[PDB]
């Protein structure tokens, strides 16, 4: 199956983690498992929860179903891989846990909107499948600056195998300095001052259709 | 600073256009403003009427959306190009209006839904445009292949220069021959076998975002 670097990750995570907990991993064996496991968590203070607290509680924002999608793919032989994508401080960054399937890039994504959801493994570079959620990444929630197009670059994939699995799979801390690596990380503009002069906002459909909801119900 | 082609072509849409259609034209002088300007055509539910019968009924599918707008791009001097979005036979396919603004391309779209519209120009190829559609582009008006993702393959920029402007520009006809040329012209395959067995459905939500609608 996955080579020596990847088997030694798997062990490692084995030590930290409980026979239910494992049985969970090992039943999300695909990206596509991951993600239909991540539909059935309910989407949500302030918090930054371990993979270990999502599976206890089942609730979940971006970041703690993106570590917890990067959790089962690493126990599954793929590196543990999140992506930023960054914004204008009129909104709210959103994380993903990519993936790679036969040399084409993918995307888990724990969202409660219609927008920046799940994508197949078919985009040749990560720059084309962040540039996939570009048009889709506005303000729906308020009349100021309706439809503003907000998403400004996107992370090189980050590898949480840096760090020891300790640290952010079990932890019971509030994992901030984690999140702030990550919007630390290297980010590569999709805009220069010309191309923002150009952007249209978002029609009064699409922001509607944005504001739909999953969670509740 | 407009080229010879441009400027002969435009001469041969003035000679065919009436002043009331060219007052249009003019105003329309950035994608920006073309869209805005499709936002006011009604959206229809076979026809495939020419850019005067739209003007004149103020009515349009994607194809009479995106001819239009490559018209008042070409009065503005840009390539009159099309986009061809090819689907598996349980969906239709889509035709967007091409343009570039430094270097980049951007998408002119007619649609009823919150998907497949608009593009800004960032995009640095054709095929990362298209590729931006791909995600959205789904069975959202029936159970049966529900959330089925159908785009297969997206059409070299499709350049209306080629043919004499009379046959499609005011042509009193259908232009089923000129969809049909569309549809022959080189298409690029977005997925392999292997890769169309990895696809997912769209998600409940999504297919219910989607089956809004802006008319009527």
């Amino acid at each position: 199956q996955m080579g020596r670097g990847s088997m030694h990750y798997k062990a490692q995570l084995q030590k930290l983690l409980t026979t239910e907990e494992k049985k969970i991993l090992a039943r999300l064996s695909t990206p596509q498992k991951i993600q239909d496991f991540l539909d059935t968590i309910k989407n949500k203070e302030h918090t930054m929860w371990s993979p270990r607290a999502v599976l206890k509680h089942k609730h979940a924002h971006c970041m703690e179903g993106a570590m917890l999608a990067a959790l089962a793919l690493a126990y599954h032989g793929h590196s543990p891989l999140l992506m930023d994508l960054q914004t204008t401080d009129e909104d709210e960054d959103h994380v993903v846990a990519l993936f790679k399937i036969d040399g084409h890039w993918g995307a888990i994504s724990k969202t409660n909107h219609p927008v920046l959801r799940y994508r197949d493994p078919i985009y040749k570079s990560v720059r084309e499948l962040a540039m996939s959620y570009f048009h889709e990444y506005f303000i729906w929630w308020t009349k100021k600056n309706g439809g503003k197009k907000t998403l400004r670059a996107y992370s090189n994939p980050f590898d949480l195998t840096r760090y020891k699995p300790e640290r952010w799979v079990i932890a019971t801390g509030d994992l901030d300095w984690l999140a702030e690596a990550l919007d630390d990380s290297k980010h590569f503009p999709i805009l220069n001052k010309k191309m923002q002069k150009q952007l249209r906002p978002a029609s009064r459909i699409e922001t509607k259709a944005a504001s739909l909801s999953e969670w509740p119900k």
